[PDB]
């Protein structure tokens, strides 16, 4: 079992070497974090071997000046072959539609693109860093889960500072309410606040309504963004 | 109807006019285009522009996403919101890191139809006026779906027919190659490649066939086929 | 004395929690790093941050802005504050280099507010820095500092094993532009640029010291006008 | 004489081609603007950019780099050249803004590769400039400029009306720190910084040759060296 590990918070990120060493104890890691989200191809990326912190057990490590997806990229040559592809953990959440955008998420899918299984990992804010030494047990209750799974898998896994649980859920899908509040800074220059707001509560069994409960999430995430209900729409006249 | 008109390039592009002009054989059109999320950590500037016939417009600095909030609150009500066209396909797995879909989908979370509209490039520049029947045809088209929709185009830069679609959904091999710069400093080059020919009735195989390409697209990114119960 | 240490990478780099601990041993320290010029547009959001597992506890801040935005915020938010220390950044910073740093630009900030700054950086040319052999040198970098007169802006570079101290001057050489051509994978061009300067860097500059293998101490002016040319 | 043209805001800035034709009547211009350091992490990609139909040719690259990088790939493109103006910036570059300048960067670097070089800005205060009323300035700060001892390198700010020409040094003064915190309509507190400088700008310096009506011309130095502390009291 070998373990590509990165991130998009990059290299000195609490977060990446809290997973990598969560994931060393299923299988040999190897880590290459950032210094876009698709892979980088009209010209030459710059990677350097980097030496894990003296804090930290050693993992063979490489700093990347380019996207997380092209730290899967390189991973999958300079370390290969691997098998599994842990991108996290992300301090920030990504939960509902933060999916789409997401650096940590994108490492992920582009490890399941290449046909590996992955997982992204994302703790929430508000505020206030996580406690990596804390949520240990929970990472490692969570990749032990995922490692039982049929592979190839790709799933979407949020903790919440303070765990109670697991729960594997659904992506939260809320329609939102355009809000734009003018302003003017202290030279008297107009600009606006932009503060869009979900126009319910988040559903039970959602990714964010589990972590609001003090669960551990997991999504498991589709490539497909086909609307496969409307391959032959009824077409009005 | 009214109809914000936005995209990724930019407010200088010109397939961002393009697309202005033929929504406003549908509508009343109204711009606002950046100078992929909508910014909330702090205020976004926005400022008159004039267009290059003439449309009220907006230069963002901000997002896409930013600019359809924007273009909301600056000429609500509005009633569709299109995103384009990119200069550049946004077929298959782009789809995921495209800016120009990501304000078509953030008009459609605000309750309103949307669609993106892109044409492939490469040694030829798009001929907007050539495109102009195809992209009214496309539009058209669009306004005869039950609505809301959320769909993303794809024209060939000369059209021969047009094709609803699904979005090509390709497994890749990666191909990384080591070289050095003329200083003999060390970089990678980059070029995974698809493990397949695209699939018939996928939006790459529609374009590669001369058809414009218009696939619905879903929110939801969730795996049914891998949702569990709980263990308790 | 009540010290505000800042950099240009990061509330989680190495360099900056070596250099906040170093500075401890001579005062109270405050940090505030970011997650060149001060922000004056738009508005900066901060965090309270906690100080790392592994070092002294410190009052500090994570700043999405820049590092001179981290000291404006720093001096708000921890007031009054006697100097302003910046880095350890991780990569070299000197001659024509020190012009548009950021770990320069914290300094000089400080120094723009009235208050004593030293930018402290360490070229790495493909190695990494090791911070606990580094900190003798360090310490005794403050306190050869700490006896300037106030308020003073230096700006420090010192080598991964130094064998010394000495104040410098900013080496200043004329470059050769170098230019290679090449290109991407659709045969579009594209250039290498490998500028490379003209001679050797002149005794007692802070290049010349620091390839000795000396730790560099350059005093700053903040004046860019040429006088000499000026009549 | 041959001419290098660059500045920091892009290839499609009047203020750009306002330098451009100046500086045409003095010798050979060419052009190349950004689509602060030299790139070398990577290469930079660079295209042949078209003159418009009403407009005097010339030769210019489009190039997707810092300004500094349009210098260097210049220098290579249409070498050799004997000097390099970038500007004209639309928004002044006074006293402590030298610093951070992109446009007084690209001249930097044509000094650092042993050439002349000069910086042109425009302090904007609300309108847009007027180049043709501009112009007229433009030549007669070049025709100073040409008969400096070379290689030199300069700082210049034209007011939007210029009444006159003056050699000013850099403002330099010290500013007192102000922080107002606030929240935005969700309740996030966030700060707000407006630091101001302790007072009005001297007489001589660039700040006040302005505000006079002058365009201000400050030669600049590289050497960032305070000397006056070279062996210090301890």
């Amino acid at each position: 079992m070998r373990i590509l590990v990165t991130n998009d918070d990059g290299i000195y990120s609490p977060g990446l070497w809290a997973l990598a060493e969560a994931a060393s104890q299923f299988g040999e890691v190897f880590v290459a974090a950032p210094d876009g989200h698709a892979i980088t191809i009209a010209h030459p990326v710059r990677a350097y071997p980097h030496p894990s912190p003296l804090h930290a057990p050693h993992f063979p490590a490489y700093r990347v000046r380019g996207t997380p997806a092209d730290c899967v990229a390189l991973g999958l040559h300079l370390f290969g072959p691997v098998d599994l592809v842990l991108s996290g953990v992300n301090l920030g959440s990504n939960l509902g539609h933060e999916i789409w955008h997401s650096g940590t998420v994108a490492a992920a899918k582009q490890g399941y693109l290449f046909g590996l299984s992955a997982a992204a990992f994302s703790v929430p804010l508000n505020g206030e860093v996580p406690d990596f030494a804390g949520l240990r047990p929970w990472l490692l209750r969570t990749l032990e889960t995922l490692l039982r799974l049929e592979r190839p898998f790709l799933v979407n896994v949020n903790l919440p500072l303070r765990p109670k649980g697991f729960l594997w859920t659904r992506q939260s899908v809320r329609a939102y309410e355009g809000v734009v509040i003018p302003g003017e800074d202290p030279m008297g220059r107009p600009f606006y606040w932009f503060a869009p707001r979900p126009l319910k509560e988040a559903e039970e069994g959602t990714d964010r309504w589990a972590v609001a409960q003090g669960f551990v999430s997991a999504t498991p995430l589709r490539l497909d963004l086909t609307d496969e209900t409307r391959l032959q729409p009824t077409l009005a006249h």
